C-alpha cells in the first residue's frame, strides 16, 4: 500500500520546512503530545507546542541544511542530515516513531565531523 | 512470527560480544560483504573481515559499554548505546540494515555529551 510512502512524503515536507525555517510546517508532523529527547544531554521536551517554541527561539532556522538519507520501515523512521550555523556543521540523526501517521517520539543526536585517521586509510573507501 | 525477535536476539548477542571484546562473536551478525559507514568522516569499510580487523586493532575493546535502547521494524534496526575509553564516553548510534538475517549495511555515529542549557531548563524534563 501507500503507508510508508505517505510517511516519507510527510518527512520530506518536514525537512523542507526545517530548512526553510517554517516552524509551523516543521511541526505539523507531530502528535500533540510528542516527546523529543536529546540523549547527549539527558533532556526531554514534552509536547508539540513546547518543541516548536523552543526550536523557534534557539537555534532557530539553520544557515545550512541538507538531508543525507532517510530510511524507514513501518512506524520507525531515521533521518540522517546536516545542519550548520556559523560555518560549523553538525551530522545529525533524527529517530522518529510514528503512530497513526504522526510522530509520537523523536530522538535526536548532534555529532561533529572527525578526520578519517591515517592508520586505516589503506582499508577504507572515502565516500563522503 | 518470530522474525524481528530473532534479529533482536542476534543484536543483544552482538552487543554483548562488543562489551566483552569477543571480536569473533561481534562480527557473526554481518554478511560477508557488509559495509560500515562513518558519515562523520566520510569513511566506508567494506567486508566483515576488514571490519573486524580494523575494530580489533583500534580502538579495540571498550573500557565501558551500555545499551540505551534498541528499536527495530522489519529489516531496519537502530541501537543507541554508550562506549567509553579513558573516562570519555561517546553516545553512539548504530543503524543496521538486514537481509536474510544478516547485516548488510551499518552506519555509525559517535557523539559527545553536552550540558543541558540553562535557558530551556524550565521547559525540559531531565530523564538521563
Ligand atoms: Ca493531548
Ligand atoms: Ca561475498
Amino acid at each position: 500500500g501507500m503507508r510508508e510512502e505517505k510517511i516519507r512524503e510527510a518527512l520530506n515536507a518536514h525537512w523542507q520546512a526545517s530548512a526553510a525555517g517554517d516552524f509551523d510546517a516543521e511541526h505539523d508532523i507531530y502528535d500533540d503530545d510528542a516527546i523529543c529527547d536529546y540523549p547527549q544531554s539527558g533532556e526531554r521536551i514534552l509536547g508539540r507546542m513546547n518543541l516548536q517554541a523552543l526550536r523557534s527561539h534557539h537555534p532557530g532556522k539553520p544557515a545550512g541544511f541538507e538531508v543525507r538519507r532517510i530510511q524507514g520501515e513501518g512506524n520507525l523512521w531515521i533521518t540522517e542530515y546536516s545542519i550548520s550555523y556559523n560555518g560549523r556543521p553538525a551530522y545529525t540523526v533524527s529517530i522518529m516513531e510514528f503512530r497513526n501517521g504522526k510522530v509520537v517520539h523523536e530522538t535526536q543526536y548532534f555529532s561533529d565531523p572527525f578526520e578519517a585517521p591515517g592508520w586505516r586509510s589503506q582499508w577504507v573507501q572515502q565516500i563522503g
